[PDB]
This record gives structure tokens, C-alpha cells and sequence, in this order.
């Protein structure tokens, strides 16, 4: 459904999506040169956004992936994982990695539901890499769960 | 609201639940003996229950906990584990521990609302450990997602 | 070369080397007791000494394992691990684990040498089980090092 | 001691540095590019050499380091390593990594002597990765034992 297509201009339209995953701008600026973004469109309308970023020899990762709130849990989530790990493999790349809180119950499932695996955990991430205290689902996301995905 | 108790005999009512978690009912005698078992009644009905398993020095481990289907979702769940945290802590345990398959979703969420942190993950696991493919929730489920939680 | 037997008398000579591992002799007790311990014996003298204690289901550890100073960097080392395999196989257990410090560099390499891999880290694991800061070969010990070795 | 300077002209004589650790000239000169390549000079002969390559979003990766044999074990190794830290610095990255064979116990020991912290474990990595067999030290190299360190 959604259409998918590179990116290379940002807008304020953008950055509010690409924002939601990352709050701070600066970091996202960094890899959002450095990396590919790609913007999907649900007819004229910004239905979501993700980043492709290339980080170990033959390894890609998704630095960042959104949806707009009003139009998210309506499977567009899905359909950009499935699709960043298509943009991944014609990349040439053998694995795909994305990670996020432990916290996050809701995408722990997502990415698994598209392959992902879990590697490892990055203990107290979130405690030395941020000021303050995220909650979410009632836990406190202090863990930085890594998953992967080979490609062959 | 649940009254739970010690147990030492087993009949076919307690076999349904401990079941439900570990099918092997060889695997659960094993450290139905070598372990603790607590029953949870609500009433004269069976709600559920959970076994303690003494594993590594200073070391305990939710080895199996259930809930009847008839009763589960009622917050049973969350009130056997943090019962469980209670029962390791008058045992003197240093560290409690529990874990299940990357598919569980819910669980993964449960657990970690009782202060369950993720700690490793051990791949590969329901491949080698298990003849047939374990599904669930859409999941592939092949690894054992390890937590823990300190009691200090 | 040497002599492995059965052990179920401590004296002040065993203590020694169980403590030249574990520091603790109240954690010591508690594992020396409820897990299996084992003495070499080279000719009358007390070469060393190691515990086979049973954790998760199916799986047993080595809670403990050390050679008298004047003795070791001998090959007793190897010959204490490669045994602790055996009684653990006709333990007919699955998996066989033992971990260390970060630091402990040398051991890292023998027990890979018997087989041994390295599971997951338990990070900050020595600053919040111990007081004082651990240091060994010029490093900060403060993670332990998981290993295991299945045996099928 | 040893003189280090940044690189752009690469000739046999540094190459023979470069596939000292990674054999595969093909993902060498990948990275060699995309990465920042530094040279340590002794000097008018070639002491050693190290890439940085940008991985994860503000993290940056040692993703290969080298010594002449005939002047390794001398301390190269070690200013090496601390350098590329300082270059990390100023490079405003938050978090550098580097990564070796669970059988390179030597580095295993540097690295870590150089503020390196032991993260996680890539499994059965070298054994999907290569086709025959990798061995050093009478242990079989087939994981990838993953380091890091925070830079603040
Ligand atoms: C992460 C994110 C992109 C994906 O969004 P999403 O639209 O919410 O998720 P989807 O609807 O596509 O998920 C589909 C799966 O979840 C399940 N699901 C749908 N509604 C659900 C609900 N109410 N409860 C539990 N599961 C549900 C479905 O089973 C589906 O799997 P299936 O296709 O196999 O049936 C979106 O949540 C987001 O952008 N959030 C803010 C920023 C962020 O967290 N970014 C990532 C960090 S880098
Ligand atoms: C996993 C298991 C132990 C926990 O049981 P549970 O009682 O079913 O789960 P809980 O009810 O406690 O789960 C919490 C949910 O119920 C809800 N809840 C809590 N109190 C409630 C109440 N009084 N009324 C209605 N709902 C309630 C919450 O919304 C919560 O969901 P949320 O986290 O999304 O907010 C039980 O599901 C089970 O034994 N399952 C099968 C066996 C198995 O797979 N075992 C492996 C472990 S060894
Ligand atoms: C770790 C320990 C169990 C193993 O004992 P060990 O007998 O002393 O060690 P080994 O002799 O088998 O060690 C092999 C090393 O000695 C060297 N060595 C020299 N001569 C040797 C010989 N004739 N045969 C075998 N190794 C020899 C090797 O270089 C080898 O190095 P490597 O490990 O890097 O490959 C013992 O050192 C010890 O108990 N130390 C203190 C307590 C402790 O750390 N306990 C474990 C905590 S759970
Ligand atoms: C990794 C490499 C660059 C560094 O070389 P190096 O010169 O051999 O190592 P160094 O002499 O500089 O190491 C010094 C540290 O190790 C320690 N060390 C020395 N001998 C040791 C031994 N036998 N066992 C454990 N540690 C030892 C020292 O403590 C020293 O630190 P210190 O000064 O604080 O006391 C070189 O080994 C190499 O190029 N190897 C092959 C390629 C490879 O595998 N590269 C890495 C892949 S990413």
C-alpha cells in the first residue's frame, strides 16, 4: 500500500517524524547525512520515515524509523521494516541490526515478527546516555535490547 | 486477594497448571522435588501456581509459573511473581531469575513490570532443546530471553 | 596424573584452595553441600580441588575449581576442568557452565581450551556483589564472564 | 614513542599491516575508504597501522589494527590503541567498540588494559563467516567477542 521512495530533502514535516524517534535533532542530523532516509507517502499525506545506516563492514542498520501518530497501528510500522530490510539486501549488506528499549514491548514484537532476532543487551544504556528517566508501559527503559537479521 | 501456600503433593488438578508451562512433565518432577512449590487459591478454586529452584550460589530461579486459563488476565499473573520475589527474599537469595521464549511477548512485558531486567539471551535454544518449530503471537520462537532482578 | 576422588570431609587443608577461589566461606558452605565436591589428590599431598553444583534444569556448574599455588601452571588446571566434564556428563546433564572475571585473563584461555564458550556478560556483576574495587593484571574486574559447553 | 599520522596512499608495504588482521583484501579496502585510515611511523620504517570507521550513530569502531611483527610486542600495540582513542575523541563520538576471536586471548588482555569493557558475544560468528576452521593458542576461534568503551 504505502509508498516508499529515497529522500533528500528535510522539512519540518519530516523532522517531526523522524523526531519521534530520536529526540535530539543534532544526532539525527548526523546519520541522516551519512545514512540513506527514506520517506514513505500514503497518497499526498507523510505516512512514516527510516534511515538506513551503514555501520560494521557488510552491516546495516535502521538508525531511526517512524509513523505518524494518526496513522500508525494500522500496519504501516510492518511494511517499512519489511521494506528497510529489502532496501538492505539490494545494499548488498549480510546483516541488518535495530535495537531499542527494553521498554518498548510493542516493537520487541514487530521486529521479531519480521525476522529480527535478539542479540545482546546494552545494560544501563539509557542510564549513561541520557539525563533522565524514560518510562514507558510502566518500565523503566534503561536497557538497550540489539537484534539482528542475517540476509542470506 | 490470592492466598498462596506451600505445597507438597501433587494431583492431577496442580499437574494441569505446571504443565501449561513445561510440557516435559519428567523435566518438571525433577525440580518439583529438588525445588519449591507454592500453590495460589483463590477461594477452593486452584487460581494457580509457581516453583522456586535453588540454581548458581546466592542464585534463585522462577523455574515454572502458571495460571488457569479460566483465571488468568486478572492480575494473578504479576501477584505470583511478586510473591516469588518475596519467597527468594526470605530464602536469602542475592539474585532471582527467570526466563522464556523471545516469542512471549507478554511475558516479557510482566516480568520487567516486576523489576525483571533482560540479561542475555540464549540463541538457538528451542532449536537444539526442542524437536519440533514453537510458534506463537506470529513469532518464531528459538530463544530463551534470560532476566533477573537483585534483592537488595 | 592425578588422582580425582569423592569428597565429603573439609578440613583446614581443602579450605584453603576453596577459598583461594571464593573468598566467602559462608557462600562456600551453602554450594560445598548442596553441590557435589571433588578432590585431586597427586600421591599424599592435595593437589586441588573442584565443585560440580546443579542450577537450571539440565544444567550443572562449576561453582568452584582451584590448584595449590606451589602446584599449579602444572596442567592440573586443565586436567581439573577437562574431568569436571566427565562427572557432569554421566550426571546426564545438558549443559555445563563456570564463569570468571573480566579480568581473569588466563583463565578466559583455558577454558575455551577445554572446550568452554563464552555465553553473555553480567555487567557491573562484581560492583554490586562486592565492596571494594577488584583488580587483576592491570585490569578492573567487574563483569563475569559466562561460559558454557553442551555435551551431546 | 612512535610517530602517528594520517594516511591516504596505500602501497604493499602497508597493506602487508592491513591484512595482517584482516586477511580478505576485498572488505579491507572497503572500510580502508569509508573509514579513516591512520599510520604509525618509527621512524622512516612503517611501525604499525589502524582504521576508524564510523558504525552507530555517534559510535565509532576500530574496525582494524596492526603491528610489524618484527616490532610488535615492543608497546606499539598499546599506543595504537590509546591513540585511536584520542582520535575517537576529537571526533565527538561517544562510544568506540573493537572486536576480536574469543581465541585472540592477548588482545582480549590489551584492549581491556586500554579502558575496553567485554559487551557481548557473536556466537558461531567465524563459523558462518569463514569457511575453514581459524585456531590460535589450542583454542578454536569461532566467536566474536565484542568490546567497548564510553568516551566521557
Ligand atoms: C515503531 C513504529 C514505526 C511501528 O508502528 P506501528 O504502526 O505502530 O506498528 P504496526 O501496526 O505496523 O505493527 C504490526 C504488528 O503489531 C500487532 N498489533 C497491531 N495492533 C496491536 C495492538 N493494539 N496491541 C498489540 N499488538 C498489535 C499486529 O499483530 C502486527 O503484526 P501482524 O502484521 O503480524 O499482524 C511506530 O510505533 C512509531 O513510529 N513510534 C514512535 C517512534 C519510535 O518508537 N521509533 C523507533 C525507534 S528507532
Ligand atoms: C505468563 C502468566 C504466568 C502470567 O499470567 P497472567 O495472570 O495471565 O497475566 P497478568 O494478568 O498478570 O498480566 C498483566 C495484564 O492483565 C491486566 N490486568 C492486571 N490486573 C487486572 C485486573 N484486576 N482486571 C482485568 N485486567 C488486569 C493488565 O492490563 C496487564 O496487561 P498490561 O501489561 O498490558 O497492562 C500466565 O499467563 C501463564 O501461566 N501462561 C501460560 C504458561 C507459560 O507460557 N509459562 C512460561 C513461564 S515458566
Ligand atoms: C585457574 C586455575 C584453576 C587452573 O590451574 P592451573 O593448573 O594452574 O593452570 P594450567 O597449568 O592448566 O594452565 C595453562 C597455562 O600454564 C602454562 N604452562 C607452563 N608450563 C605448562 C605445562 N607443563 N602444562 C600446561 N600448561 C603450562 C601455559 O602457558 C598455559 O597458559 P594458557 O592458559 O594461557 O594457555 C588455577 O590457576 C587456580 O585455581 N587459581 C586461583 C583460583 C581461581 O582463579 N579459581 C577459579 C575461580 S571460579
Ligand atoms: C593486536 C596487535 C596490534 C597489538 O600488538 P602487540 O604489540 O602484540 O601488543 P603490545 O605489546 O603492544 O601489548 C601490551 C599489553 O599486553 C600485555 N601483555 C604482554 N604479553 C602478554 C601475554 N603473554 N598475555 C596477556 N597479556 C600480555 C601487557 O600488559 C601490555 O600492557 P601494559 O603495558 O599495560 O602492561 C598485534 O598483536 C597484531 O597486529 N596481531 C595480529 C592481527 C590481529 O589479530 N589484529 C586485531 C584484529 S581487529
Amino acid at each position: 500500500k504505502l509508498r516508499i521512495e529515497l529522500g533528500e530533502e528535510t522539512n519540518d514535516e519530516l523532522y517531526d517524524l523522524l523526531l519521534l524517534a530520536d529526540p535530539s535533532k543534532d544526532i539525527v542530523d548526523e546519520y541522516l547525512e551519512r545514512g540513506e532516509c527514506y520517506t514513505a507517502w500514503a497518497g499526498d499525506e507523510l505516512a512514516g520515515v527510516y534511515v538506513l545506516l551503514k555501520t560494521r563492514p557488510q552491516t546495516v542498520e535502521i538508525v531511526n524509523i517512524a509513523v505518524k501518530e494518526s496513522l500508525q497501528k494500522k500496519g504501516f510500522g510492518k511494511q517499512l521494516v519489511l521494506d528497510a530490510i529489502e532496501k538492505a539486501k539490494k545494499l548488498g549488506a549480510d546483516t541488518i541490526e535495530i535495537g531499542t528499549g527494553n521498554s518498548s514491548i510493542h516493537q520487541l514484537s514487530l521486529y521479531q515478527k519480521c525476522g529480527f532476532r535478539i542479540q545482546a543487551i546494552d545494560h544501563d544504556f539509557f542510564l549513561r546516555h541520557y539525563d533522565e528517566d524514560i518510562f514507558e508501559n510502566g518500565i523503566q527503559c534503561r536497557d538497550m535490547v540489539r537484534l539482528y537479521l542475517d540476509l542470506l
